[PDB]
């Protein structure tokens, strides 16, 4: 029976690992200024918080297993859709024995034109992209900003919406061809 505490419903990061925060052309600047201070306290000096761009991540792909926990779509006042190319890229940067954190919205309103995926597909997207043990953790209502942002920038005019955070772990099966030998 270890003393202290075992668990964390806030994040779960230790000193030594590298944390990243991807943002899109929409998220404010103030919220981002404090979002780093929160993670900086967890990493301290051993760890480091590196902020990258979702649009640049494709043009400038990072090495494999370079990061441990990369936050994707977790910035206040930010509504962007993720594709297989993005979810697949984030999985490559993440380590084989780490954790992933993503938060994408879900639509369930009867309309003539569909754009946003469903809750089920949102979870399966990570399971098919290249993750294991993918399951919904929790969900939180929308904010006065996110509700208008979806209509301001994107312009969908969606009234019925809901945010759902789903985590995804990295498996251990990528034995292709040609071992790394320099």
């Amino acid at each position: 029976g270890s003393s202290g505490s075992s668990g964390m419903a806030d994040f779960g990061i230790s000193a030594g690992q590298f944390v990243a925060v991807v943002w899109d052309k929409s998220s404010p600047v103030e919220a981002l200024k404090g979002l780093v201070d929160k993670l900086q306290a967890l990493t301290g000096n051993e760890g480091r918080v590196s902020v990258e761009n979702i649009k640049q991540l494709l043009q400038s792909a990072h090495k494999e297993s370079s990061f441990d926990i990369i936050l994707s779509g977790l910035v206040p006042g930010s509504t962007t859709l993720h594709s297989a190319e993005i979810l697949a890229e984030i999985a490559r940067i993440l380590r084989p024995g780490g954790c992933l954190f993503l938060k994408e919205p879900v639509e369930t309103a009867v309309d003539n034109n569909s754009k946003v995926k469903t809750a089920s597909k949102l979870c399966s997207a990570l399971t098919l992209s290249g993750l294991v043990e993918v399951k919904e953790l929790q969900r939180e209502p929308l904010t006065p900003e996110e509700v208008q942002s979806v209509r301001e920038h994107l312009g969908h005019e969606s009234d019925n919406l809901l945010f759902v955070q789903i985590t995804g772990k990295k498996p251990n099966f990528e034995v292709g061809s040609g071992p790394s030998s320099g």
